[PDB]
């Protein structure tokens, strides 16, 4: 099965996903000269007060921590987005060492990490039909910088150990989202798709400027995760990334100057 390996990573993933060499691919880089403020688009709103985490689950190429979607607790709206997107769960991207990590680059820039905040449009009542539509997710982007500690972060690097591998799921109640955020949500947005097999093209990308940083401690403690089952032999679970795809026929508006 894919995965992040020499014989399963993403350069193998069209033999099974053909989508893959797709239109409408993501991650890309974003080249910020060339990039278009576009006065039109209008402030985000991240509404996540009510949010209501659930889980967190290692499912052999990430972990997700998981939110109640069955109401419109914690959802994103404005800025390019038409309607109302439920946030579903949210996981990372890393690096085996800092210089690479995350999937969009900036400038050819790697960060150390990505953080996708998954949301979709509920015109389309689960997150299964969204994903089979062309504006079914809203995916925020973070980047990860290593420098000082992220406070919002240290709960969940801290339940790590108990979800080494892969199926392993621990109780993740009380998490609040809100940490997770910069201070300014600036941002580059265009529409690409999962990043993930099944790579579909659903998504709207709003990708912001501003990274946060988390400390060395911290990115170590998500290098210790296993891609791998227990009782198999340990494969640590790092550079979970897949590269930038040709950005083809898209242009990358940017909501400020
Ligand atoms: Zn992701």
């Amino acid at each position: 099965h894919w995965g992040y390996g020499k014989h399963n990573g993403p350069e193998h993933w069209h033999k099974d996903f053909p989508i893959a060499k797709g239109e409408r691919q993501s991650p890309v880089d974003i080249d910020t000269h060339t990039a278009k403020y576009d006065p039109s688009l209008k402030p985000l709103s991240v509404s996540y007060d009510q949010a209501t985490s659930l889980r967190i689950l290692n499912n052999g190429h990430a972990f997700n921590v998981e939110f109640d979607d069955s109401q419109d607790k914690a959802v994103l709206k404005g800025g390019p987005l038409d309607g109302t997107y439920r946030l579903i769960q949210f996981h990372f991207h890393w690096g085996s060492l800092d210089g690479q990590g995350s999937e969009h680059t900036v400038d050819k820039k790697k960060y150390a990490a990505e953080l996708h905040l998954v949301h979709w449009n509920t015109k389309y009542g689960d997150f299964g039909k969204a994903v089979q539509q062309p504006d079914g997710l809203a995916v925020l982007g973070i980047f990860l910088k290593v420098g000082s500690a992220k406070p919002g972060l240290q709960k969940v690097v801290d339940v790590l150990d108990s979800i080494k591998t892969k199926g392993k799921s621990a109780d993740f109640t009380n998490f609040d989202p809100r940490g997770l955020l910069p201070e300014s949500l600036d941002y580059w947005t265009y529409p690409g798709s999962l990043t993930t097999p099944p790579l579909l093209e659903c998504v709207t990308w709003i990708v912001l400027k501003e990274p946060i940083s988390v400390s060395s401690e911290q990115v170590l403690k998500l290098r210790k995760l296993n891609f791998n089952g227990e009782g198999e032999p340990e494969e640590l679970m790092v550079d979970n990334w897949r590269p930038a795809q040709p950005l083809k026929n898209r242009q990358i508006k940017a909501s400020f100057k």
